[PDB]
């Protein structure tokens, strides 16, 4: 199992309120449901990625990261997020992340296809 | 199946000559391995990501992402890079991404943990 | 005179405790000096950058950014760093920035040159 | 004077038909004009950035940065552009760079203020 699987399974979420379930298995998989409250986004979407399950044993976080395409059965935004950072344990574990949120366009439009910023996610509110 | 399942299912090769070998699901999924030719990485890393099954049909790319967890059975680099991007299909066909390297680290260093870039996949070299 | 000239000039803090200190020009032009906390850096780098200086009044704020080359008479970092953001007017006042610290390095090393990252400013700390 | 003042004083252009017109300064200053091809802009804009000015002799590049608001006497995007990178010499000369859009918004849209890309500039077209 990994070293961090309990720590980062379950349910997370973030300063824009936007919900994050997911379950982190033995073998450095990611997996679960993302719910944005932001954007053109409703209801769950699928998320995957990865983790480090084997992290540094000297206080460093964990790396990890995932994707959302933004189509589910209510919507298609025509983008994907995609989310890089690391989990920190202890009494106020966190997320920490920077995401790039790249949309379809054409030529003409791709110098403007992405978006970046930066989600913290807490096990409370 | 994906609109561009079978535009996007295959071996691409970046800038820096890594191999990028992925497999696009009819549900969206894209799983498959990574091999980069720089950096702290030695063979093959499992990824896995998500990708538009449904994009627009106005000329616009198709929106996709994916993750590596540098950690294999040769190496752990403790870290991971997220690839946010869309497909472009035709002649040349192209996946141009932006991508977001993040390390695990200590608090204090937490401020340099990610790393940003650019990688442009083609189907040949 | 800019819209937020006053609102901006001044002394300015993030949450690693590095120190802004910046004058806005009626004309659009920053000025001032920058002192970071953290990394290959000590005391004053000389900074410049720019802002809008006539900002929508719909309540959006006004964007800015600016570049410190980290050379100075005590050391040379052989890098610099931008941040891009905007400013927030209010009671609590802040500059929220995303920012990218480029490394000068070999072609072969270019891949790794960049870092990425987000700044909070305030009057206070 | 800078080590590349003379190489990095001029005109160049990126892929997109941008037009970037500087001067390097001896004590690392950078100043100019940039027109983009693209985008809410017209005609030239003010820019201000900073270079290394005395760089590493090991083949490295030369880092440096520069924004430009984008307001000018025909238009006000509301936004800033900083571009960071590195410029390296020879006979195909180059300054390859990552790029932060912010644009001023309202803090309900804040979370997508920010585009991210990459330009690089040549001496040529
Ligand atoms: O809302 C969405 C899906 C929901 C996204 C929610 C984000 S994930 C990161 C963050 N954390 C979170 O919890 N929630 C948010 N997806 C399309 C987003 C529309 N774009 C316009 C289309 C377009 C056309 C042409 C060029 C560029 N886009 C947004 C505008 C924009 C600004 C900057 C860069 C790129 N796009
Ligand atoms: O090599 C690796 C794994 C291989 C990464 C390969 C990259 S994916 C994007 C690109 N496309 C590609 O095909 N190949 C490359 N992983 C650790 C990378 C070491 N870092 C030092 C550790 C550290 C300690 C403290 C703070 C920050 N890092 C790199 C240095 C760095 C620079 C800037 C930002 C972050 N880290
Ligand atoms: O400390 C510095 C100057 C001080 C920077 C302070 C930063 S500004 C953003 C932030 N807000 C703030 O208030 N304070 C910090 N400058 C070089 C920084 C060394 N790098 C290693 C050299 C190298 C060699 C080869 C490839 C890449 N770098 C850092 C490691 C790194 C990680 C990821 C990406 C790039 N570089
Ligand atoms: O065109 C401009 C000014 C010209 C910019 C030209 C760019 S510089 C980088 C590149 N290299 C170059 O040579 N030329 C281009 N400035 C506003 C740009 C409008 N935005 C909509 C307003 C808005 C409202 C709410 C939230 C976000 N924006 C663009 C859409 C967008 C997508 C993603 C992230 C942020 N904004
Ligand atoms: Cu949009
Ligand atoms: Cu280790
Ligand atoms: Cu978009
Ligand atoms: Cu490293
Ligand atoms: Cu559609
Ligand atoms: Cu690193
Ligand atoms: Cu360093
Ligand atoms: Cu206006
Ligand atoms: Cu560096
Ligand atoms: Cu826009
Ligand atoms: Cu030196
Ligand atoms: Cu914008």
């Amino acid at each position: 199992m990994g070293r961090d699987e309990a720590g980062i399974t379950g349910t997370w979420y973030n300063q824009l309120g936007s919900t994050f379930i997911v379950t982190a298995g033995a073998d450095g998989a990611l997996t679960g449901t993302y719910e944005s409250a932001v954007g053109n986004a409703e209801s769950r979407y699928v998320l995957t990625g990865r983790y480090d399950s084997a992290p540094a044993t000297d206080g460093s976080g964990t790396a990890l990261g995932w994707t959302v395409a933004w189509k589910n059965n209510y919507r298609n935004a025509h983008s994907a997020t995609t989310w890089s950072g690391q989990y920190v344990g202890g009494a106020e574990a966190r997320i920490n992340t920077q995401w790039l949120l790249t949309c379809g366009t054409t030529e003409a439009n791709a110098w403007k296809s992405t978006a970046v910023g930066h989600d913290t996610f807490t096990k409370v509110k």
